[PDB]
């Protein structure tokens, strides 16, 4: 017969989570006649079906994800015969081994205060006091004034995500404070962002 | 493919304010704004005195 | 003839820029006579082999 055995047991290598795109890498290949590269992602209990022609790259990426959500993944390598209704039903492939992880948290704001150490001669400066949760490799804070509708979102604190955050030089009065979360996928050219 | 070279960081406007405080004068600040590209920037200063 | 076909289509899989310095990332490649790598820079009109 033609000697088209099953493909080797792929197995992944390593993966990473964002907020909705997730960096997955992906074993070698040797057998001549694999043309695709399918996987499955299952979220509760439904499975996604994502194939990918493309072969050349060790690794996929993966959009269209919860953030916050943990998620289960299998992948496969399919040749030139097997076609699709062999990959729906999974029959001739060495599945990948079932792999779980969860996306990373959007961080939020969730108490945040500024207080003015008492120095003896007067008051000392106010530093704002922030308490927050999330996932990011760095956060930007920007703060508007509520004075005037038309004041910016003037920044304030640009550096990693803390639970604890105290940074001062805000001027009194009365200000909109909102958060940005930022992820960079290790390529260095890929980065994703949860949001404001 | 097409493609373009990071912008190296340069000083374009730099400036100290202090915070008028009711009881003496705040600490000084110092504002500065640049242009350029750089995963890190690190600034230092020499007196001239 | 001696089976020696055309290289597959290369396709670069991801690029990075510095300010001199930059990352250039190509695929896989198969054949087995292929020995070497060549790279075509074009700035402006001219072009750096």
């Amino acid at each position: 017969m033609i000697s088209n055995n099953a493909p080797a047991k792929m197995v992944l290598n390593s993966i990473m989570t964002g907020y909705t795109l997730a960096y997955v890498q992906h074993s070698i290949y040797t057998d001549y006649d694999v043309i695709g590269r399918s996987f499955w992602l299952k979220v509760e209990e439904s499975i996604d079906r994502r194939d990918y022609t493309g072969v050349d790259t060790f690794f996929v990426m993966i959009n269209n994800l919860t953030p916050s959500t943990s998620y289960e993944i299998q992948g496969a390598f399919y040749d030139s015969i097997i076609d699709s209704e062999l990959l729906e039903a999974k029959i001739g492939i060495n599945l990948s081994n079932e792999t779980n992880f969860r996306t990373k948290e959007k961080p939020i704001i969730v108490a945040a205060r500024s207080e003015s150490e008492p120095v003896d001669v007067g008051v000392g400066a106010p530093i704002v006091v922030v308490e927050t949760t999330g996932e990011a490799s760095y956060c930007t804070i920007e703060l508007k004034s509520t004075a005037s509708e038309d004041s910016e979102w003037v920044k304030y604190y640009i550096g990693a995500l803390g639970p604890t955050i105290k940074f001062g030089g805000v001027p009194v009065g009365d200000y909109k404070i909102r958060i940005s979360g930022q992820v960079t996928m290790p390529d260095g050219v890929t980065v994703d962002s949860s949001g404001y």
